[PDB]
């Protein structure tokens, strides 16, 4: 029962890759230390194929079987309805890979006859054919980090026919199934703002609270073809209609399950039986699947009063405490039931009594202070990541802007407000590209956004308190200067400098270039304005945000 079997073909590049850093005239302004910093190719695919290749063992218990019960009894309560073609093609992004029948995703967002009609054709393919493996690519991901390297990540998808069609059949469902099924704990359904309330209140709603992180090796590969149809069991439990059901069994059968791996100069790498990391059900199925296993282990190791909160494959578990010796015992308890459920640990997971010292979703809780000196907890990060990204992203404009991403989610933070705000505001001024619209991908799906929107957008995420926290911890400080050292990045003095210019060049402007100035750059003055709700916040259409994960599942928004 291995994830994969492989030809020896390569898993090749489309486009030239590089490794190292580019540098340009804006370079050493952000980071000087440039060999720190280097991107992931194809050339290191054959490692990772190394890594995401094993044979899966599971044993399944009444515990699985119980919870398994109770999340297809929520499922049924779930109506789900079938996208138009056109619906499906508007979900579709602007860049998104080209079929390989002859149009693209710009055909497919344009409603473009061929690519209609092709989209027809698979539909009626998928409600004839229930057996017939769907051909995926299988690609290197190019992605930045910082040394101390790391193999390329893989994605494997299906071609742009298929994916407007699972969009059509499962869209609704993807979108709405999690949080019936697993209600308060599934996270994508929250803001920065409402993830840190959720993660504070239940730590305090615990006599004695204790928190871990479970970290699956490799989650992907650790989806057995039972998964896979345990899920599908699952989304049938839905009112769908016939269409829909026979579609997500054909999907399942065909796709989902497993398949054929072809590179892109159409060579068969192999064969797929695990989860695709490219298709829209990997969020879904992966936080789902993940639900599933943890609460059964929750139960297998008899801890109290579990609280999870899950996202994708990236797990939290807040519960009762027994002491430390005991607690101890209990994760190893519930790793082996994890275990013995096909999900082993990459990292053993360490129980932790500090909310602040428990990392998910790559975050970890700390505090500031508002404007009127209230305590105020928000997610933050090492900086590390998002500042080797940034550099990359100040020589090569990327498919994935990150660092829109990082100031978007991590506001509130030093980090992107002192750095990431005032770094690339001076770029976007300098080449006038203010009011030119950036993708950036939040919780998994594409967005479009216009820079000039950022404080509007920030204050619906974060509340204005975004725009005034000060008094920083210790750690917290501490953790970003020894960041800003070990990649020779300019000290927080010479940041809050530039920002003062940043920000008199954007008042200079105007409107709402102005607006940029006074609320995100209101930290690097000593006569502080008085921060007022923005008018065009109560007017931003903020749905599509925060209902749903969909990583590798080509929606745009
Ligand atoms: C303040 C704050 C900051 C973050 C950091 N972020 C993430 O972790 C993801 C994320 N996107 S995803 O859906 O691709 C995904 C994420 C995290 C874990 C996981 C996944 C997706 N999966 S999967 C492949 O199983 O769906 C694995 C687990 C994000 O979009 C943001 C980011 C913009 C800064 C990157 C998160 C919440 C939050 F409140």
């Amino acid at each position: 029962h291995m994830s994969y079997t492989w030809t020896g073909a390569l898993i090749t590049p489309c486009a030239a890759e590089e490794s190292k850093l580019p540098i340009n005239a804006l370079s050493n302004s952000l980071l000087r230390h440039h060999n720190m910093v280097y991107a992931t190719t194809s050339r290191s695919a054959g490692l990772r194929q190394k890594k995401v290749t094993f044979d899966r063992l599971q044993v399944l218990d009444d515990h699985y079987r119980d919870v398994l019960k109770e999340m297809k009894a929520k499922a049924s309560t779930v109506k789900a309805k079938l996208l138009s073609v056109e619906e499906a093609c508007k979900l579709t992004p602007p860049h998104s890979a080209k079929s390989k029948f002859g149009y693209g995703a710009k055909d497919v967002r344009n409603l473009s006859s061929k690519a209609v009609n092709h989209i027809h054709s698979v539909w009626k393919d998928l409600l004839e054919d229930t057996v017939t493996p769907i051909d995926t690519t299988i690609m290197a991901k190019n992605e930045v980090f910082c040394v101390q390297r790391k193999p390329a990540r893989l994605i494997v998808f299906p071609d742009l026919g298929v994916r407007v069609c699972e969009k059509m059949a499962l869209y609704d469902v993807v979108s709405t199934l999690p949080q019936v099924v697993m209600g308060s704990s599934y996270g994508f359904q929250y803001s920065p703002g409402q993830r840190v309330e959720f993660l504070v209140n239940t730590w305090k709603s615990k006599k004695n609270p204790m928190g871990f992180s479970y970290d699956t090796r490799c989650f992907d590969s650790t989806v057995t073809e039972n998964d896979i149809r345990v899920e599908e069991s699952i989304y049938q439990c839905c009112d769908l209609a016939p269409e829909a059901r026979q579609a997500i069994k054909s999907l399942t059968e065909r796709l989902y399950i497993g398949g054929p791996l072809t590179n892109s100069k159409g060579q068969n790498c192999g064969y797929r039986r695990c989860r695709a990391s490219g298709v829209l059900t990997t969020s879904c199925g992966n936080t789902l699947t993940c639900y599933l296993k943890a609460s059964a282990a929750c139960r297998a190791a008899k801890l109290q009063d579990c609280t999870m909160l899950v996202n994708g494959d990236d797990l939290v578990v807040i519960c009762e405490s027994a002491g430390t010796q005991e607690d101890a015992a209990s994760l190893r308890v519930f790793t082996e039931a994890m275990t013995r459920y096909s999900a082993p640990p990459g990292d053993p997971p360490q129980p932790e009594y500090d909310l602040e010292l428990i990392t998910s979703c790559s975050s970890n809780v700390s505090v500031a202070h508002d404007a009127s000196g209230k305590r105020v907890y928000y997610l933050t990060r090492d900086p590390t990541t998002p500042l080797a990204r940034a550099a990359w992203e100040t020589a090569r404009h990327t498919p994935v802007n990150s660092w829109l991403g990082n100031i978007i989610m991590y506001a509130p933070t030093l980090w992107a407000r002192m750095i990431l705000m005032t770094h690339f505001f001076s770029i976007l001024l300098a080449q006038e590209q203010l009011e030119k619209a950036l993708d950036c991908q939040i919780y998994g799906a594409c967005y479009s956004i216009e820079p000039l929107d950022l404080p509007q957008i920030i204050e619906r995420l974060h509340g204005l308190s975004a725009f005034s926290l000060h008094s920083y911890s210790p750690g917290e400080i501490n953790r970003v200067a020894s960041c800003l050292r070990k990649l020779g990045v300019p000290p927080l003095r010479v940041w809050r400098h530039r920002a003062r210019s940043v920000r008199a060049r954007l008042l200079s402007q105007g409107g709402r270039a102005a607006t940029c100035g006074k609320y995100l750059f209101n930290w690097a003055v000593k006569t502080k304005l008085k921060l007022t709700p923005i008018p065009a916040a109560s007017r931003l259409d903020l749905s599509g945000w925060f209902v749903a994960g969909y990583s590798g599942g080509d929606i745009y928004h």
